[PDB]
């Protein structure tokens, strides 16, 4: 429960999906699906409502401070903002959100270990001990998830949403299970879970 407090409580925010390039969203520094929006000019957003849009438009092309709380490093930041319709892109901020619980979602990755050669992992181009599943098409909220998604996707392509230690960004991966493909397993990789495989959360010192 040793969790950063949340000021004005609880743990839900609006979860960052998506990140315009050259967006006010990406000038912020907001990086798609690690940040939560957790207040903005000091206003709680615990709720699934027009706040966050109502604040941003009353502040077009005004700097606005968002706390946002990490799943990546399990911190709470404040950052500037400059909300704005002069960038080219669709919305003042350039972001996809879903409101939702922070609480749990730094448990939700899957660590790709050692990739055996030519395997449907390896075709992937995953990346050995580097890679981190976190995502895919569909949410992914119990450790079983990724490998029901796999089950259901034998001789099937699956998108997958990877971060990698080296380059701290995410990339779409997509990969074709294979049960028949001749070394072990479907995906040919070993995958880690729990409290030693998660996201290392000091990407920068
Ligand atoms: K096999």
């Amino acid at each position: 429960s040793q969790s950063v407090e949340i000021p004005g409580g609880g743990t839900e925010g609006y979860h960052v999906l998506r990140v315009q390039e050259n967006s006010p969203g990406h000038r912020a520094g907001l990086e798609p699906f690690f940040d939560f929006i957790v207040s903005i000019n000091g206003s709680r957003l615990n709720k699934d409502n027009d706040t966050l849009k109502d604040l941003l438009k009353a502040n077009v092309e005004k700097p606005v401070k968002m706390l946002i709380y990490s799943s990546k490093t399990l911190e709470l930041r404040e950052t500037s903002v400059t909300p704005s319709n002069l960038w080219g892109g669709q919305g003042l901020l350039g972001v996809s959100i879903r409101f939702c619980s922070f609480d749990g979602a730094n448990e939700n990755v899957w660590h790709v270990l050692e990739v055996e050669s030519n395997s449907p992992a390896a075709l992937a181009g995953l990346r050995p001990h580097s890679d981190y599943i976190i995502g895919a098409d569909t949410v992914m909220n119990e450790s079983e998830d990724l490998f029901s998604l796999i089950e259901t996707h034998e001789a099937k392509p699956l998108k997958l949403y990877v971060y990698n230690t080296d380059t701290d960004n995410c990339r779409e991966v997509i990969i074709t299970p294979n049960s028949a493909w001749g070394g072990e397993g479907d995906l040919g990789c070993g995958i880690g879970y729990g409290y030693l495989h998660r996201i290392p959360t000091r990407p920068f010192e």
